């Protein structure tokens, strides 16, 4: 099955001929994923020479606490990372439980790549990109029921007072379908771009049964393209949520937002105001932010944001198959499903 619940349709490395492999630890991982590249007579194939199922058991709660004791020393430090460049033949890197990673998965130029019931806190190297999850050049990635978190806090004197700590999942370039689901992302200012930059901009991303609390911003920071926003939980957001950009649509559908501040908005660029569609969330009307703690602010630069609750615009027909559960349900339940060690169960309507 390749079905994500999302744009991305992959089944990672369960397919045929898969090698499943043990990873202790993050050293593990790199020297699995360069062996998987030599054919019988030990020479490279593009792309790799077979699929992979790699179970990380390493556990780094050691380096997360201390970590945690000290936030404001890991922006300077090396960053620590994974890195799956072109690597096509399909992978799956799912975390056992009770597994832990002070590192990030970096994924550039692969394709067919899943990463699941990881968790990823902390991580040292802001600074210098040391994101939790990047996915670059790479369509049909689904990143689902995770756990990455870090502090919602700016140290004083970072590198353009934004490096405290980099983001959860930052997606760019040709990384054309993208799902991310079921994930816990808490204490992250910069949750995850979608785009580069302004002239990076396309990509169809679903972003579904997350549950987000405590995080500044970018929930995505989107530009152009697609983003199907559904049966996420949103709590304490404490700078801005979907950020529509450079032209982008994004269909809203059936989340629960509380506490949180701009919501759903269009800044920063003071141009080419992306547009949603808003439809089944918690929120219906302008009425319920006083009963949901929804607070605006307004821009320095030209900005539109969704204080009246309406529509800007319209939403291509949702290419896959998927079955919301009411906003009510996802607040409810979702904290149940969402994160690791849940064996990733997922949230239906009969749970409800
Ligand atoms: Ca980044």
């Amino acid at each position: 099955a390749t079905d994500t619940g999302g744009y991305a349709a992959t089944a990672g490395g369960n397919v045929t001929g898969a090698v499943s492999k043990t990873a202790t630890s993050m050293q593990d991982i790199v020297n699995i994923i360069d062996a998987a590249r030599l054919d019988a007579n030990g020479k490279k194939v593009k792309g790799g020479a077979y699929p992979l199922v790699i179970t990380y058991t390493g556990n780094e709660d050691s380096l997360i606490n201390a970590a945690a004791a000290n936030i404001c020393g890991q922006w300077s430090k090396d960053p620590r990372g994974v890195e799956i460049k072109e690597f096509t033949k399909g992978i799956t890197i799912i975390g056992a439980n009770g597994s832990s990673a002070n590192f990030g998965i970096w994924i550039k130029k692969s394709s067919d790549v899943v990463v699941q019931n990881m968790r990823i806190g902390y991580l040292p190297g802001g600074a210098k990109d040391g994101d939790m999850i990047r996915v670059d050049d790479s369509p049909n990635v689904w990143v689902d029921h995770n756990e990455l978190f870090a502090a919602n806090h700016e140290c004083d004197g970072t590198p353009d007072n934004d490096t405290t700590f980099e983001s959860a999942v930052d997606i760019k370039g040709a990384s054309n379908t993208v799902t991310v689901s079921y994930n816990y992302i808490h204490g992250v200012k910069k949750v995850g771009l979608d785009g580069s930059s302004s002239s990076d901009t396309g990509r169809n991303i679903t972003y579904h049964h997350n549950y987000y609390n405590d995080v500044n911003a970018r929930l995505p920071l989107q530009r152009g393209g697609l983003v199907h926003a559904y049966n996420n939980l949103y709590t304490n957001i404490t700078g801005s949520g979907l950020n529509v950009r450079q032209n982008g649509q994004a269909l809203i559908e059936n989340n629960w937002f509380e506490k949180a501040i701009n919501p759903v908005t269009s800044r920063y660029d003071g141009k080419n105001f992306g547009t949603w569609v808003l439809k089944g969330n918690n929120i219906t009307k302008p009425a319920d932010f006083s009963t949901y703690s929804i607070t605006w602010t307004a821009d320095t630069k030209p900005y539109v944001n969704a204080d009246s609750w309406t529509s800007t615009g319209t939403f291509p027909t949702v290419a896959y198959n998927y079955s919301p559960v009411s906003a009510q349900c996802v607040k409810d339940k979702l904290p149940g499903y969402a994160g690791v060690g849940k064996n990733l169960a997922t949230l239906t309507s009969t749970a409800c």
